[PDB]
């Protein structure tokens, strides 16, 4: 289970940036010995588009500055209660 | 460099936790898939051997709690400037 100790990793460090309000997707894979990675992050419906951008960022450098094989990774938002 | 790799992970983590004046020995190895280590860090020579005590257990659970693998984990301190 090496892949699934990578996701716990992405997942809680996604958790731990201010504005996420959980991670309704992930999807990670192998390219090679790299990860590449898709995730969804919830926010809430009342940010503004901006808002959810900049968390999505704060996502992405979060995670990538953690898990050091991670060399693709896109952060998306969706409305979450 | 994947031991490479979990020893900065251990590293990182012991000095985020308050009262450690860095790492001044890290020895880590596989036993099996499980790491096994042992670690020196620096303390504040005025603070008392209890308190000295803590911080070793607080580096501890802080470097278990992040790096799953790890099974054993041997923390000591010594006086750092």
């Amino acid at each position: 289970s090496h892949m699934e100790a990578v996701q716990n990793r992405i997942v809680e460090a996604a958790e731990r940036v201010p504005g996420v309000r959980g991670v309704i997707h992930l999807r990670a894979r192998y390219v090679g010995q790299d990860i590449w990675a898709d995730m969804i992050i919830g926010v809430d419906p009342e940010n503004t588009v901006e808002q959810a951008a900049e968390i999505c960022e704060a996502v992405q450098a979060a995670v990538c500055g953690k898990i050091r094989r991670i060399e693709s990774l896109h952060v998306s938002a969706a409305a979450r209660e």
